[PDB]
């Protein structure tokens, strides 16, 4: 689809057999999800931006249907305000910014 | 242009004469910029990101060049890790999100 950004860019997403809706963010590397069980080992990592940091459990290899398109990355998971999608699962459904 | 986001989208902005590098961010409502003077009477505002939130100056009507575009709006000056232009400048400049 094409996008416009008059008003934030959420969309549905599948995740852990989940919906959830969440932000399409080009200015974040990674995607965090609000708390949630997701399978697999992960391991702690520490994020950051406006306001500071917070600590996240990260989980590698996770599929997450993106409005319709499916994916596989990396999703951290922790007290996001936001479920963001990032760059890293951005690139696979071919986004791209145009002006 | 149309940009892909395997690297952080960065591109050079003009603001005050001025040549800097900022962050193209669909997940920001607004365009902050780290600490340098501005012309005109601010006012307060505070904006809230993944660790919370920060106090911020706005400064109403600035002129600010996008990737060469030429825009007019608001920019918020505060303790930002990197300079965001967020979706009130992306829409001026016409940009949309693509897959
Ligand atoms: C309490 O907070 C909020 C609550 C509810 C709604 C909103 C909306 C916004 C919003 O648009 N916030 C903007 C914002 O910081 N948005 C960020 C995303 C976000 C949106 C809503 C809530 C929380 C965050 C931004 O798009 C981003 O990814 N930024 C801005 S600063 C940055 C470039 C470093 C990067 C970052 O945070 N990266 C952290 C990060 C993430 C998110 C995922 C994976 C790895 C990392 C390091 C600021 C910036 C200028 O306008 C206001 O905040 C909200």
């Amino acid at each position: 689809p094409q996008i416009t950004l008059w008003k934030r860019p959420f969309v549905t997403i599948k995740i852990g057999g989940q919906l959830k809706e969440a932000l399409l963010d080009t200015g974040a590397d990674d995607t965090i999800i609000e708390e949630m069980s997701l399978p697999g080992r992960w391991k702690p990592k520490i994020v950051g931006g406006i306001g500071g940091f917070i600590k996240v459990r990260e989980y590698d290899q996770i599929i997450i249907e993106i409005a319709g398109h499916k994916a596989i990355g990396t999703v951290l998971v922790g007290p996001t305000p936001v479920n963001v999608i990032g760059r890293n699962l951005l690139t696979q459904i071919g986004a791209t910014l145009n002006f």
